[PDB]
């Protein structure tokens, strides 16, 4: 928790839509009257609904680090850094600083972002003042030889485009490079490995069937040999008001097919599934 979504119909819509939303990739995970947007929840949801570790996309902003060989730099280290950012959820890593003359106080800070990008420091000083959250780096009673520490937080509010910045202490020529990439694409399971998903006559996209034309259904299980996919949809609904079997089935080539319930006794029938019955 928590998950805002509206109508998502893709595993990268719904990364776009909040750090606490996941996507379950899961064949099939959408039962009788569940559209695709189902598939978009926080992580407890999905796994409660019987989506699987394997199946729940949910890539995360997260910091890689590389120090180069030694000298290579003295003060700042590590040299260089890669962000992978999830929007609106902050990627941390550590900077250490380490005295060699100057100073007694030492500042830490970046070159200009664009607007899309925010960051903050904690500032863990050996005197032994803290600092957090704060817009620069912040340190007095600096010592020589004794390592003072700033945490790094960086949050991007979009799915933003791969850029470099630095981080430098000021009055000093090391440099921390920062390599910032998205993390906004799911890595899913395709169709490579067997011609029968989507009964081979469409696309699987992060468990969805992608139809091709004159097939339909959420397995791509329906020719509709040119009766309208609306023909096909109106055998299937009461009125042009109502929606599709009730809310609660799938239209399968024409025919509704209700959702099943595990609940003694609900049986969901009729051919619209409208009959909602507690003691069957
Ligand atoms: C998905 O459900 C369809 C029912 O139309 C079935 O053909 C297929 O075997 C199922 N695939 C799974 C569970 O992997
Ligand atoms: C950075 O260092 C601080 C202070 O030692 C520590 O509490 C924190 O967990 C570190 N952060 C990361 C991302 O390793
Ligand atoms: C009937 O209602 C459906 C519901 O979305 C709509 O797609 C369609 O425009 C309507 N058709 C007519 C001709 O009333």
């Amino acid at each position: 928790q928590e998950c805002t979504k509206f109508k998502v119909s893709s595993c990268r819509e719904c990364i776009e839509s909040g750090p606490g939303c996941t996507w379950c990739q899961k064949l099939n995970f959408t039962g009788p009257g569940d559209p695709d947007s189902i598939r978009c929840d926080t992580r407890p949801q999905l796994l409660m609904r019987g989506c699987a570790a394997d199946d729940i996309m949910d890539p995360t902003s997260l910091a890689e680090t590389q120090e180069d060989h030694n000298g290579g730099q003295k003060q700042l280290s590590p040299q260089k850094v890669t962000l992978y950012l999830r929007p609106g959820q902050a990627a941390a890593f550590n900077v250490t600083f380490r005295r060699a003359k100057l100073s007694s106080r030492v500042f830490l800070d970046h070159n200009a972002l664009p607007d899309t990008l925010k960051v903050t420091y904690d500032s863990f000083c050996s005197n032994g003042v803290t600092h957090r959250n704060q817009p620069r780096g912040d340190c007095d009673g600096v010592q020589i030889n004794v390592p003072i520490t700033f945490q790094v937080k960086v949050t991007a509010t979009e799915c933003i485009q791969e850029q470099s910045f630095v981080i430098r202490a000021l009055g000093f020529t090391d440099i921390v490079t920062v390599q910032v990439l998205p993390q906004c694409e799911c890595r899913c399971r395709d169709q490579s490995r067997d011609r029968s998903l989507c009964h081979g006559k469409g696309f699987l996209e992060c468990g969805i069937c992608r139809c091709d034309t004159g097939y339909i259904g959420k397995n791509c299980e329906c020719q509709t040999q040119g009766r309208s996919s609306q023909e096909l949809e109106g055998s299937c609904r009461k009125d042009n008001n109502s929606i599709i079997c009730s809310g609660l089935g799938d239209c399968v080539c024409g025919q509704c097919l209700c959702h099943t319930s595990d609940v003694p006794g609900k049986l969901i029938y009729g051919q619209y599934c409208e009959h909602h019955h507690h003691h069957h």
